């Protein structure tokens, strides 16, 4: 503990906090999905409601060190409001996220960070279909919400969604689910928009 | 990023921050809505949910600065605890509202702030007649809660909600949805009010 | 803004907060409801939800200025945390009230402090009648929770509740609203205390 | 408020906090409960909802004071957060207790602190029989949550349970309320420990 | 008091806080629970409400004291946010955990710390069949959210979950409660996970 306290004042005391990025500066943030369960499905609203892992990956040069000069520690755990973090939002929610995990990121030597947050979301999603054979698909967008892909460039290591953790006996089974990077385009701008489009295909049973 | 702190520092760390506009030194605010979803309606308790997103701009002196000194930089993100923002607020909610967004606002070098956080109101309005055609109305107004019309300007760049987000499945469909500055005057209170009266002409299906 | 920075900096950062009153040194406040909706009803639990203004008033000499010393400045707006409130409290909730406002306050160069929060409260009240023509009466008190008369006197303007603002369409017509000034005295105890009580009588349609 | 201002800042800003009682040097504290309300009874979940006040007294040498020294001050009012308080807490909640009141205690001259929050609380309890002629007996106990006999001694001034403000026309009418002081030794453990029994006996209408 | 002061003063004010085990430097943390009520069963959303205490131990070096140094105080009681905490995280919640209890912890000389908030667990759980004698078996894991076995190590001092305290006259009636750790080797990475499988048995009753 000697070194890792050392470590974090240098790196958290020190120095000011990492500003965001900026056009002249982008980053790179990798998201994906596992799905853990839909927990309910309203016709009424159109809201649905998943519980699910957000992981997010990105890097900044201003967290690297060397592990030789603080014995060898290759990575650490800090509170999430100690460092930056990207604002990647559900496009459309209907209720604000609950988070369902502490919100502790691993941070590594060359600089990486992976922040894994459970959440539970209601989003928009017309169920009508959902107990016949053929089923209903829903989607919703991740994105940043004020930086454009000039400044955060989204990306994904699969367009598979990880369902090795989906709920067993949930009320509903998924029948597909895939996570895609998409460049939103507007005569509105300019500048290009980057997001996530998590569509998920399922019914009843 | 080194510019961007310094930029940041120079700004916030230095100044105080700006208290808020006075009837000598007045603020226009600009106000505009885009209407993504009406998700619940409620016929016994006369309250209706909207999810929207709330443009919000204004400029301030304070908030200049010469990109020449500071690398060429137009514009950053900072979240909104950092700065003053207006208190525009529902006159007519039942529930406090629900934010749906990261509360981050985007600074130009001119002074100009904007800010555009999404949000779930529940406000009063009687839905009687939304099972039919011709629909029915709701009308909400939002102003400065605290701030009269000498200090706080408000004001629209269109009297046409932007609809372009709504929800296509919505299980209701907008028939009209305008903003609209008023000015009011009461008996009791020599100075003027503003408000932006948000009317929604709606229908199910 | 210049002046208005100078101002709430020599009256809020080089002094103490103010400690509350004490018998030696009592306050005054002024309270006057604006009701707004009666939003729902409980028959099963017998507790009905209001929707309504609050506005409090009282004047403290630590927050005085001469407006030739701060640019001809007569008053400004603050936040609510920046100032000593009154605790006024529903002596009857069955549930922590709910803020519907911004926590801003209105502070005049006379010491005057107005401060005007919307709020969703239920409260016990029992509903049984209200679908009669002549309804029914429910009651809520209003006064300072750990202040004695002795310490905070309470006060209303008027005993008419501001009716002016009600919902139109509120599934609850008002057929009568007072808000009366009390003084209770308890065995054990010289010392009076102080409510308003909230009286409305109201039905159906 | 010269005065005050000068007695709060001797006790809580020159002095650490009151770090809690200690085997050597333990600490009564006096219970009471003002039952307020029954709002509701779950009988598909086993829970029963109360809402009452919970008088807290206890006395600290280190809140004394000579008014003498203070301009006659005898006791003043403040923030909860500013004094240690007692973890007493009930034993058998099912949700988090909701505070009703300000968090605000009054601290005399003599060491003596009051505390009265008002609260709703969720407890177990089958209330199957509730409509019957005699009606139904739940209880829960209040203790310490950390603090043995030997460090917090529980006491009660009576075992009445104050009734002179329960809702006259609640859903549920009081039958009998105690409040009883327990002495528990556990077969963990040597240390003694003691709670408030509430033991409410109630009927419907 | 004299002397528990100074001591928390040494522990917490001397010392910045400890930042956590690593890999070089790991922590044991043992578990277990005591069921107190299984609340809330929805066989609509396979969710399933449990209130339970979730006893918490482990030691660090940097909590340790000699009591001859310290007036032959053994232990002291303090607020959790003083102290580093484990991030002990149910796997399958539905919702945030709904903490019941003072967040307060027990540390002892040797530098133990014991921790036991009470909580209420919303969690996935399929209860169909929960009304026959048989009964349903439900499923939750809890452990470290960000560590791996390498950094915490999980432990139970026994795999009967604690019933001694369960609520006599519950809805539902427990047939068996088991505690046991598990290592799991989750998909991206060569570092175990370790958990401890909460495992309950029951039925209506
Ligand atoms: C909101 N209160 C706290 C105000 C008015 C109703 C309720 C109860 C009352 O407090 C009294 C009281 C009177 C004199 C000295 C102390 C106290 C506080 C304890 C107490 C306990 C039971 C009933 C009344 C009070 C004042």
């Amino acid at each position: 503990q000697a070194n890792l306290m050392r470590l974090k004042s240098d790196l958290f005391n020190r120095s000011p906090m990492y500003p965001g990025p900026t056009k002249d500066d982008p980053l790179t943030v990798t998201l994906g999905f596992t799905l853990q369960d839909i927990v309910k499905v309203d016709s009424s609203t159109n809201e649905v409601d998943l519980v699910y892992y957000e992981q997010q990956r990105w890097k900044l040069n201003s967290l690297m060190w060397d592990p030789n000069e603080y014995g060898n520690i290759t990575d650490f755990r800090t509170s999430a409001a100690d460092i930056w973090t990207p604002d990647i939002t559900a496009y459309s929610s209907t209720r604000p996220v609950q988070v369902l995990s502490p919100q502790i990121a691993v941070v590594t030597h060359d600089g990486s960070v992976m922040f894994i947050p459970a959440q539970r979301l209601s989003f928009m999603c017309d169920p009508t279909g959902v107990d016949s054979e053929e089923g209903v698909t829903c989607a919703v967008k991740f994105g940043s919400w004020v930086y454009s892909g000039f400044e955060i460039d989204l990306k994904t290591d699969t367009d598979q969604v990880d369902l090795s953790s989906y709920y067993a006996s949930s009320k509903y089974e998924i029948l597909s689910a895939t996570q895609t990077r998409q460049v939103q385009h507007y005569s509105c701008c300019p500048e290009p928009y980057i997001d996530v489009n998590l569509v998920v295909k399922f019914r009843e049973r």
